[PDB]
């Protein structure tokens, strides 16, 4: 029963606002990532980390632009990589917080509700957007300057061997839906504005902003994806798949925390993981 009415013109306005915010908040878009991954970019090729030699040439070659002290550099490779991944996760939180602030209504929520949403949301968003940086062979790192191979990550000693494999498995299947940035901007807004995160004070306001975002998503997918009538339903099942991947990630992080008692976990990520339980 799709129609051009004042309601649909607004859902199109909401969609455009989210996209523009998204472009402002995330320097590496899916559009840019795909261009690099396929070679079609006019940018210089990323440096490829496929083994321990290229890892060390790459750590010399790639502009990571956040000093590792002479304490972490002393660390073995698997922990060095994990700590890099940790630093990038914290950045992604920063980027995602900025984006969620652009979501109409978000800032007018109670500041503690704004904090809860992000704390239980960010990791679902990180795995969503991580898929944009992944193909079957590997993942773009350091903002598209680098490419680390799936098999090189699998070669790391236990339990560092497994931490990315599930996100690759989620990505290959998510990426087959062929979402673009304009789709992802609404999909991400929907996730962040989840009413059923524990310890929110004001639930109905968040649900009201969401059901709106969801209508905008459904209209967007119908306009943007004539090839599927199933795509909205499939994306709702992805939202459920993502909570599981986050559950299984925490399991892994405990096995790390309680057998690698040496190594540092970023206190902000410790803050987030506290109550995923
Ligand atoms: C702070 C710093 C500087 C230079 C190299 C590294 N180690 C690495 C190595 C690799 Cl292959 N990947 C990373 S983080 C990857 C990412 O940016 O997603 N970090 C680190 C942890
Ligand atoms: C965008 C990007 C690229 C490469 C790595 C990461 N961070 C990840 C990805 C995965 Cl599969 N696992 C981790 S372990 C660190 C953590 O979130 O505790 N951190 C991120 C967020």
């Amino acid at each position: 029963s799709m129609q051009l009415n004042p309601e649909s013109a607004d859902l199109r306005a909401l969609a455009k606002h989210l996209y523009d915010s998204y472009i402002k908040s995330f320097p590496l878009t899916k559009a840019k990532a795909r261009a690099i991954l396929t070679g079609k970019t006019t940018d210089k090729s990323p440096f490829v980390i496929y083994d321990m030699n290229s890892l060390m040439m790459g750590e010399d070659k790639i502009k990571f632009k956040h000093i590792t002290p002479l304490q972490e550099q002393s660390k073995e490779v698997a922990i060095r990589i994990f700590q890099g991944c940790q630093f990038r996760s914290v950045e992604a939180v920063q980027e995602i917080t900025e984006y969620a602030k652009s979501i109409p209504g978000f800032v007018n929520l109670d500041l503690n509700d704004q904090v809860t949403l992000l704390k239980y949301g960010v990791h679902e968003i990180i795995y969503t957007m991580l898929a944009s940086l992944m193909n079957k062979d590997g993942v773009l790192i350091s903002e598209g300057q680098g490419f680390m191979t799936r098999e090189f990550l699998k070669s790391l000693r236990k339990p560092f061997g497994d931490f990315m494999e599930p996100k690759f498995e989620f990505a290959v299947k998510f990426n087959a839906l062929e979402l673009d940035d304009s789709d992802l901007a609404i999909f991400i807004a929907v996730i962040i504005l989840s009413g059923d995160r524990p310890g929110l004070l004001n639930v109905k306001p968040i649900e009201d902003i969401q059901d709106n975002l969801l209508q905008a998503l459904e209209l967007q997918l119908k306009l943007n994806h004539p090839e599927s009538s199933q795509l909205f339903a499939k994306l709702l099942q992805k939202m459920t798949d993502l909570r599981q991947i986050v559950t299984e990630h925490v399991q892994l992080l405990q096995v790390i925390k309680k057998t690698e008692t040496d190594m540092s976990l970023h206190p902000l990520l410790q803050e987030i993981y506290k109550d995923l339980y």
